[PDB]
């Protein structure tokens, strides 16, 4: 058999290597290399690298650090060659970036790899090495070579020397530059995160582990995109590793990090709602080297933010609140009507998620026209895109805002998902639709991150999107049009106002609804209004119509009404799904005219807290004793419940089940953690049941040492 | 606990095989009665009658009715009595995929109308007759591609009256390059018959300087194969509502070509060996691994770049988006989006054949597919580049393109899909650099008029080429070609290495032989100098695969040579058979460097050359009446050319329309010995048709031969 199609095959492994020739004695020989790669040193200090739970050199591309070399006899200019080397891959091919020869320099020069003699000291060397920004970021293997007359002589293969090279945030020549220290410290250095969940008018928040510099998280970050088969060149990119390993973080038949479901049972495998971080996941990924069953979308954005912060890429996660996933970049969405008014549910098929989440990745773009870098959408959860059903992004931030959606990658995708347009269709008897009227507002309402304070929301929608109704978002979508979005129903589209408003309530309570009417007109109209309302999943699929009432009113002229009604804890509690998602539906005919007024609301019931509690004394390298307490307020009893604790530097994340709790009744779960990282903490908990789940708690600890 | 469905309220509609029940009668509300009742329905669907003919769709081997989008044709619908427009309510449905919804266009009530509008879905009454109305049927322009099946609905005060599954009404639309509204609108007859109707090709091969042919059947007429295209999408589980545009087709449908793992229709492979399949270079056309495909439903081994082309090509056209096969000579696949290319040289001069790893293809195949792209800028219509061997990407191993011409001919790449892959494709520069015992580079010069030299297709009327090269590429050397240059570069191209730059010069030239000739190479120096100079010439000759992967060194020569001031000097050398013979792989190519140091100057000379020997063609004759419906016999022949014995012979023979595709072995064939194959065959298509024939052993392949042939019709 030949080798046909390539002389060398593919180098995209990092865990692949060659074995490099000593050979290829008044020479030099190397007795000893010093990394100075403790954490307290010099080099993982300033490199920022000090936080890995790692024992290898870990550096930041771009930036200069120290080694010594001790050598046989004292190096003299005059008559030795040598040189320091990387090798990565068991491909390496100095063209392709994949084997480094550094060469001594007299002085450091910006975007080269080089290396400056700072220091001659008897047998030894020190140098200050300075590695290209653009360098593939992986755990390479050093070596050190020495040249001579009759060929290369090598320093043999040495575990203790390979070093990793990672992006570098705070190097102003590397794609990833943010120049902001608070940002770079959020958005790289943080471990713990801020999800946001519920809906528009009740958002609800949970903390995340992160976890990026815990134990083996790096070598799995690694290792995915080996499985990847990630070419060695694009490693160095961080748009092709965004890119890649967001494509990895949802499962297509064996072959990435998890299961996607979201079908509330979850049968072999763990609910999306238990997970209290990604390390758990990241470690069992590669330790079974099979998919992680299972997520959903803020279980995806979890593992990718820490993939992206573990690698040196900026990061974060957004939430945006109505989000239309599944748009094929249409930008409108139909709501269809019987002609009495109420709403057809056999053809209103298109749901609008009460909240969905993504990631941003911090870089430049110099693929695109100037403006287009900083924080670019990129969404693992799969929606149908120009290609299939795929990931999609990364999308510019900025150029979605304008509009410019011809720049990849999928950017008409997330567009429509912010921007698209609630169209009310009456399906007539006779076959044929009219359209009554638009929501422009409804959709991608509010987009929010974790601030960078602390656990506050910050409020990101005009990053995505100009202010509705005026003249730059009115632009943006006439070049969004022009570029693969697509809005084909033309809305060319009587004076009565009608909104109502909902009662966010706790799990088990009863709730009042108000639906109001404002008459502008100078004249009388009877009017039949409808309230619909469903049990639905987070993503908008509505399960079953809980309650459903009709209005008989008239309203007279220059004239406001409020009607009001009850809904009792009966009429939804035997029926909710995970998330607790209800839905209203408010429609209504004005019989004198024909028009049709429509409006829409979601609330979430108030699901209960777990409580945390910490007795003993709280320090690096000493025990504390951790409480997790959980009160069931349900009148039924919770089967086969699963606590799940987590803090990263506290504890690695446990599970501890409990076969049934009675009604009202608490369990207590103890359990001594030993802390590992100093300073402002946090203790984080889930709970998931064969009924009640998406339950959550967390306790904030201060650490000494 | 559930089991529920929270993704989404529908699963995706994805397969155009899957089908939902309609209901034949489906009442609301409050049913307190003969309406119109159906008794039957007509589609003249006859392949001589008007609707496929005037739809170009009648050369299709299927009995089912098939018409192209955006055009009327006719149906016939039989009531119980007399349509009365009084009163009565009926229209046409078709429907599509499991899941079909109106808003996705997969369900499509067409509504009976006074007069056929431009750009939409309706029906027209031309006749009524006894208890018979005729309608002309206009669909959109715009309308997804697939079989649809069709009912007859009828609307009752309380809800509707529906004909049931009836499986010989279903009806194929196609994409209509006739209609000036549908996105693949080609404008005039000569181009559609080309790159849509005509179901056989001309694959270019060789190199730049020897351009060599042989005929493929693309075939897409054959029974079969537009169901065995639709089963392509439905196994890339292609959302049924991308499927009428064309440039998503395009780029799903040439993911699937090459299979990675069970998925997909071809296995590439390039190790000359192909154990457990059928060589890349045995295959004469699309038919039988399509068919195989559809039969084993797992992928066919194997292919190469022609083969995933003529493949695709056919899955184009027999949808009907315009496509053809293109050739370009010195290919550079697998550039990364880079622009340079770089050959190493030992510090006298010789090339450094341990670090010289990166390869150009002596020629490359990919397709291009016609279509407007309302997705960019106004100007990138037309061709579109999609190939489907893979390279590297911006996303992985994959598929490249559609990408416009127009715009890797400019430099606009950032517009989709992998445009600055394609464009380094044909715009790569080569780099010769010394790599110095200290370890140390020297860059020595550029060659950029190497790659992308010649590209090239079947000629519209004929089986001549057409050099479109100037589709891609502005003129070398000049502002056009650099402004591009620049643009790209803004886009994702990439020529990280700056080339400072530039006496005397030299080139070579190479006779072209027959497998087992000898042959001549003579290498021309030019000193444009005053000076007189010395140089050190080296020749080193490989065996290659046609991608350009070296296997050894066959030939080596070193030689001085004088230049007086103002004068060319020649070196000839001659290569005997013997030298290469018995060293060759499939496609024999071979590839020459002539690298020279200049002595005084230490400038250094490269030039570079491929040449394939020419292999002997397969014979084939034919006798008896050549007439549609009766028998010929077709005589089919190879005479092994070498002195060894071939072994394990396949010989393949096809010719759409007169023959499927057949094979028969020979266990061994002696030296120069002939065998001979008589197939008895009976066309069943007339007008100029081919027959066409390969051989593959376990030696000698990529042996091709092919006939002419004219078809009557028959009576009188
Ligand atoms: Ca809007
Ligand atoms: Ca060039």
């Amino acid at each position: 058999a030949f080798g046909g199609r390539r002389a060398v095959p593919p180098n995209n492994s990092n865990a692949a290597e060659d074995d490099l020739p000593t050979v290829e004695q008044e020479f030099l020989n190397v007795t000893s290399v010093h990394l100075f790669k403790e954490r307290w040193d010099t080099n993982k200090v300033d490199h920022h690298t000090d936080k890995y739970e790692n024992n290898k050199l870990i550096v930041r591309r771009g930036q200069s650090f120290y080694v010594q070399i001790d050598f046989s006899r004292p190096y003299d200019p005059r008559r030795d060659l040598f040189r320091v080397e990387y090798v990565i891959g068991r491909y390496p091919q100095e063209n392709k970036g994949t084997y480094i020869p550094v060469p001594i320099v007299s002085e450091l020069q910006s975007g080269k790899w080089g290396a400056k003699i700072v220091m001659r000291e008897d047998r030894s060397v020190r140098l200050s090495i300075q590695s290209s920004p653009k360098c593939i970021v992986g755990k390479f293997r050093m070596y050190v070579a020495v040249w001579t007359p009759y060929g290369v002589l090598r320093t043999s293969r040495n575990p203790e020397t390979d070093t990793y090279i990672l992006f570098n945030p705070w190097c102003e020549d590397d794609a990833v530059y943010l120049d902001n220290e608070k940002e770079r410290e959020e958005y790289v250095l943080n471990d713990i995160g801020v999800i946001f969940y519920g809906e528009v008018n009740d958002i609800k928040t949970r903390s995340w582990s992160y976890g990026q510099f815990e134990d083996g998280i790096l070598d799995t970050c690694l290792y995915v995109m080996d499985r990847a088969q990630m070419d060695l060149s694009g490693r160095g990119n961080p748009i092709k590793v965004s890119r890649v390993g967001s494509a990895m973080v949802n499962a297509k038949d064996d072959e990435g990090v998890l299961v996607g479901s979201f079908d509330n049972i979850y049968a072999y495998g763990v609910p999306p709602s238990a997970w209290t971080g990604s390390v758990d996941i990241l470690l069992e990924y590669r330790s079974s080297e099979n998919p992680v069953r299972y997520g959903q979308c803020w279980v995806f954005a979890g593992v990718f933010n820490t993939f992206l912060r573990c690698l040196g890429i900026p990061a974060r996660i957004v939430t945006n609140y109505f989000s239309a996933h599944d748009n094929d970049a249409n930008l409108q969405m139909d709501i269809f009507l019987e002609e009495d008014g109420n709403v057809n549910s056999k053809l209103t098929k298109d749901s609008v998620w009460n909240y969905h989440c993504w990631n941003e990745a911090w870089m430049t773009r110099p693929d695109l026209p100037v403006g287009f870098g900083g924080w670019q959408a990129v969404d693992s959860t799969p929606q149908e895109n120009s290609d299939g059903m795929y990931r999609c992004g990364p999308a510019s931030v900025q150029a979605i805002k304008h509009g410019h959606v011809c720049f990849q990658f999928d950017a008409p995708f997330v567009f429509a998902e912010v921007n698209s347009d609630l169209i009310y269709i009456t399906a007539k008897k006779d076959g044929t639709h009219v359209v009554e009227n638009v929501d422009a507002t409804h959709i991608g309402k509010l987009i929010v991150t974790k601030q960078i304070g602390g656990d506050g929301m910050m409020d990101i929608t005009d990053t995505y999107k100009f202010q509705e109704g005026q003249e730059e978002e009115r632009l943006a979508l006439e070049t969004a049009l022009m570029y693969g979005a697509k809005k084909p129903l033309n809305t060319s589209r009587s004076n009565v106002d009608m909104d109502f408003e909902v009662e966010n309530a706790v799990l088990g309570k009863d709730f009042k609804l108000s639906i109001t009417f404002r008459n502008n007109s100078h004249n009388r109209y009877t009017i039949t209004a409808y309230l619909s309302a469903n049990i639905t999943f987070y993503t908008g699929v509505p399960k079953a119509e809980f309650k459903k009432e009709t209005f008989d009113v008239t309203l007279e002229p220059l004239s406001f009404k409020k009607e009001a009604v009850l809904i009792q804890a009966g009429e939804y509690m035997g029926q909710l799904l995970e998330q607790a998602s209800l839905h209203f539906f408010v429609t209504a005919r004005i019989n004198e005219t024909r028009d049709v007024l429509a409006k829409q609301k979601s609330t979430v019931l108030t699901i209960p807290e777990i409580i945390i509690k910490v007795r003993g004394t709280q320090v690096v390298g000493s025990d504390m004793t951790v409480t997790v307490q959980f009160t069931n307020p349900l009148k039924e009893t919770l089967r086969n419940v699963w606590v799940h604790l987590d803090g990263p530097g506290v504890t690695r994340p446990m599970k501890k089940m409990f076969r049934e709790i009675r009604p009202n009744s608490t369990v207590q779960w103890e359990e001594v953690c030993r802390p590992w990282v100093s300073g402002h903490r946090k203790l984080i908990a889930s709970m998931s049941s064969d009924s009640l789940r998406h339950v959550y708690g967390e306790l904030d600890v201060q650490i000494q040492r």
